[PDB]
């Protein structure tokens, strides 16, 4: 009787009180979203069960007999622009996930990730010495934003003449609303025609950056990537690479400010930074839905989950399941956060925890101990929350740097 429409402010508005309602009632659910019928996880172990069956594919672009296919993340998109953001890791099922995140791993390594501290410092020390010292500024605008997209760029290759462009795109993309949907189909158009002229600038001129080395990147027993891997890889990498990092630097600033006692324990002892930034996302996961494909039929949590349905696992939910994580919605910097579902769970673990977790914690110990006075411009409650189940955020954040 009555299954939840995903749509509804209750999955926007104060959000997890409905995931405790719905997770108590049933971990594994019926629900709409986007006019079609879904399986929504909300349990902890529920939700790691599903990541882990591997009969729940994450491929979109495979076809089945009288079916049709249909990620939500794909509203209003052509569906020659579909195939170039699902032809990756993170839009494959082994046998093919498997050499495209082989080939990938050769490069996109913790070594070079690590020679990127030095850089990543200096720019988050630039934008920090640009904002001031005093007055009220969008620290999302003049912080949490710009510095992930000039990492991601300085590492692919891309510049000046390139950025900021697809800050918009990027904006379009993060939700999905039903009557703006060709505007969206049409962002996603843009985003393409990006990557496919980078790429083919790059195969022309070669450098140190990541994108050049993907381009000559070889196994003998994998092989190498195709064009439309090599396209399809940059863009996720691109996009993957600041979206959620945005999200942590801004969610964690605001985390942080409105819970004194913690920041107190942060300032004083700085090697509790790292597990700050683990139970920022722990608390409120950016990636809060993931989205997977039965092409069996599944039985999840004692729950039979028919063939072909759509199930999205709610990672953010799951983070706050009281039989895994006591006193789930108290924000605690020193508790375990060991098994939250925030990097993912099984083969498709993500492959950028290195860089998020560096970029975390070098923003936020820069941002603190830079501003000891920095407090929120607005009132806690009036800070607006991003509507999108996809990929958690805050848009705007106003801080006073005097106080
Ligand atoms: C705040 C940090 C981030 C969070 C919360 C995050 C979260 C996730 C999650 C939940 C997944 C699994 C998705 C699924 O199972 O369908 C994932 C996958 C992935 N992430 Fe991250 N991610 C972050 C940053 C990054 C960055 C900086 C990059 C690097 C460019 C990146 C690259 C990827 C890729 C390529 C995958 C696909 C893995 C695969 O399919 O084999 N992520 N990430
Ligand atoms: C979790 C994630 C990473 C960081 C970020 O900022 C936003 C997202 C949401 C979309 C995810 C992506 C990881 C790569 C995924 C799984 C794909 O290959 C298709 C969907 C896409
Ligand atoms: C999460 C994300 C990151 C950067 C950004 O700016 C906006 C978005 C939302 C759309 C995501 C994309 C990651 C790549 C995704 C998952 C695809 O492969 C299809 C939908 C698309």
């Amino acid at each position: 009787a009555t299954v939840p429409d995903l749509e509804s402010d209750s999955f926007h508005v104060d959000w997890y009180s409905t995931y405790a309602e719905l997770r108590e009632t049933a971990p594994v659910t019926p629900v709409r979203f986007l006019g079609q019928d879904a399986w929504l996880v909300t349990g902890y172990d529920e939700a790691k069960a599903a990541l882990s069956d591997l009969r729940l594919s994450s491929d979109p672009k495979k076809k089945y007999p009288g079916v049709e296919v249909e990620f939500p993340a794909y509203l209003g998109f052509p569906e020659d622009v579909r195939n170039y953001f699902a032809t990756n890791m993170g839009t494959s099922d082994p046998p093919t996930h498997t050499r495209l995140r082989k080939l990938v791993s050769q490069e996109f390594t913790v070594r070079r990730v690590e020679a990127m501290r030095p850089r990543v410092e200096q720019i988050t020390a630039e934008l920090l010495d640009e904002v001031g010292d005093s007055g009220v500024v969008d620290i999302v605008d003049r912080f949490a934003h710009p510095l992930p997209i000039k990492v991601i760029c300085e590492l692919l290759g891309v510049d000046e003449a390139a950025r900021g462009a697809f800050g918009r795109w990027s904006s379009e993309i993060l939700v999905m609303d039903p009557e703006r949907a060709e505007q969206r189909g049409q962002a996603a158009r843009e985003v393409v025609n990006f990557i496919l002229d980078l790429v083919e600038r790059r195969r022309t001129e070669p450098g140190d950056d990541l994108l050049s080395a993907l381009i000559s990147v070889q196994d003998d027993d994998d092989g190498r990537l195709s064009a439309d891997e090599l396209t399809s890889i940059a863009l996720v990498l691109l996009l993957a690479g600041f979206e959620a990092s945005v999200s942590l630097i801004g969610i964690g600033t605001y985390l942080l400010l409105t819970h004194p006692d913690q920041l107190a324990l942060v300032r004083a002892d700085p090697s509790a930074l790292p597990n700050a930034v683990e139970e920022i996302l722990r608390y409120i996961a950016p990636p809060e839905t993931t989205t997977r494909f039965a092409a069996e039929e599944v039985e999840i949590g004692g729950v039979a989950i028919p063939q072909y349905s759509t199930v999205l696992v709610a990672n953010g939910a799951a983070n706050r399941d009281p039989s895994q994580f006591p006193d789930p919605h108290r924000f605690d910097v020193t508790r375990d956060t060991r098994g939250h579902l925030s990097f993912g769970q099984g083969i498709h673990f993500c492959m950028g925890r290195p860089l998020a977790k560096l970029e975390g914690e070098v923003a936020l110990r820069a941002l603190f101990g830079r501003f000891p006075a920095l407090s929120l411009g607005i009132d806690a409650d009036d800070v607006v929350w991003r509507r999108s189940l996809l990929l958690r955020g805050i848009d705007h954040l106003p801080v006073r740097l005097d106080g």
